[PDB]
């Protein structure tokens, strides 16, 4: 007698389980339990991810409603759940987005900046360096205080709730709220803060005293600063570093980009491609019977749609283990998600992975691991699949 098939499969990130391709060809819709007991649908196809993604039917914001079938325990209030909701509803999404984009002006010459003084800085104390803690994620949390017009030197507070605020936790997480009430706090200080007048907290703060958003909570426009901060780092910082480990592991193709840097956005492309950063699948709860494959979804059950499932899948990304420059439908996978709730940072993503490989690989042109990949400890119960250190040498 085996128990019921449990997930995630692994928290390693620098390799796919063999176990996902025989599952997508033998089921790719198939019943999973979750680290809650729950159980769940795991869809695992190129075809079946794309379907649940497009159909709103299987929600977001109904993950949170109480006694739903849970992947992992909420460290955010329940209806931070529907935060781009929120923000559409109150009129803000055309301002949160435009603050979010890579275009500002000088925001592009920031990040070129900051990546090239935190690698000048490891090169002045000698290999090894840990490419996650002094590189990748100092540079996500700099772009972030940059794009929300906040002090750099708040950042490193911020960024510290991240290891707890991403947990996936069987159960909720008492330091998840601490934190959670503190930067919200942070957050609503900021907004009456005078001397806050650029970037997405710039902007907010103006909307909040314009009479057309006099009706918008303060909760929301707090709350607004702190998610776009957590989702943002985290997920850049995440995919950066585990982009790193992809490319320095690919030496023909460092050689490539650092002597053709012009096709470092294809190469960016592809590391999202191949990107194994989210640690789960993406959940929805079937507020409607719904057929998805051999299966007939029930309503009230939970679906978990599995990135590298689909992007990883041969019949929509021949050979799809291998990074390739020149493939017709680059820009097709769902690093970024699809439909409704498609990743309203892209552009910024793909621009801070662009700017940091860029710099890396002009001032660290033989980067390399400095231990064995199999040393490189992977963190567990997470949202994201991060190494704990990413040591390298030069
Ligand atoms: C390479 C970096 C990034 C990756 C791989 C990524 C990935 C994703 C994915 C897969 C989703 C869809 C989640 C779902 O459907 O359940 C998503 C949504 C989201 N992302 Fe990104 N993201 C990145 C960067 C950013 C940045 C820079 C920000 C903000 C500054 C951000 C903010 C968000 C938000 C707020 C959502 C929710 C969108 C929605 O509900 O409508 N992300 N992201
Ligand atoms: C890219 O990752 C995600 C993750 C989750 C969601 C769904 C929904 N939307 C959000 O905006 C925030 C994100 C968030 C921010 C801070 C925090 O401490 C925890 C989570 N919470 C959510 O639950 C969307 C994207």
């Amino acid at each position: 007698a085996t128990v019921l098939l449990e997930v995630p499969f692994s928290a390693r990130g620098d390799r796919i389980p063999d176990a996902v391709a025989e599952l997508r060809t033998r089921e790719p819709i198939r019943k999973v339990r979750t680290i809650t007991g729950a159980e769940a649908w795991l869809v695992s196809s190129y075809a079946l991810c794309t379907q649940v993604l497009e159909d709103r039917r299987f929600s977001m914001k109904e993950t949170a409603a109480a006694g739903a079938p849970r992947l992992n325990a909420l460290t955010v209030p329940p209806e931070v759940v529907n935060n781009m909701g929120n923000i559409a509803d109150a009129g803000l999404r055309k301002a949160v987005m435009k603050a979010i984009t890579p275009k500002a002006p000088g925001l592009e010459q920031f990040l070129r900046d900051t990546a090239n003084s935190l690698l000048d800085n490891l090169i002045t104390e000698g290999a090894p360096a840990d490419l996650r803690n002094d590189f990748a994620d100092p540079l996500a949390t700099a772009l972030h205080c940059k794009v929300l017009g906040i002090p750099q030197e708040d950042g490193p507070k911020l960024f510290r709730s991240l290891s707890i605020a991403f947990m996936s936790s069987a159960d909720p997480i008492p330091a998840a709220k601490i934190n959670w009430d503190r930067d919200i706090e942070y957050m609503a200080g900021i907004l009456e803060n005078p001397n806050i007048t650029t970037g997405l907290m710039g902007e907010l703060s103006r909307l909040r005293k314009d009479p057309a958003y006099s009706h918008v909570s303060d909760e929301l426009f707090a709350t607004i600063g702190v998610t776009f901060f957590g989702a943002g780092v985290i997920s850049t910082g995440s995919f950066l570093t585990t982009a790193l480990i992809s490319l320095i592991q690919r030496p023909q193709l460092r050689n490539l980009l650092h002597e053709k840097p012009e096709l470092i956005p294809a190469g960016v492309e592809e590391l999202l491609r191949i990107n194994l950063s989210f640690a789960d699948g993406l959940p929805r709860l079937a507020t409607a019977d719904i057929q998805v494959g051999d299966v007939l979804v029930r309503k009230g059950e939970l679906v978990l749609v599995l990135l590298e499932g689909a992007n990883f899948d041969p019949e929509h990304f021949p050979n799809p283990g291998s990074i390739e420059l020149d493939r017709p439908n680059p820009t097709s996978h769902l690093a970024f998600g699809r439909g409704q709730h498609f990743c309203p940072g892209s552009a910024l993503g793909r621009r801070h992975a662009q700017i940091g490989i860029e710099a890396l690989l002009k001032k660290m042109p033989g980067v390399d691991l400095a231990v064995p990949i199999d040393q490189l400890v992977w963190r567990t119960r997470f949202q994201r699949r991060i190494p704990e250190r990413l040591p390298v040498l030069w």
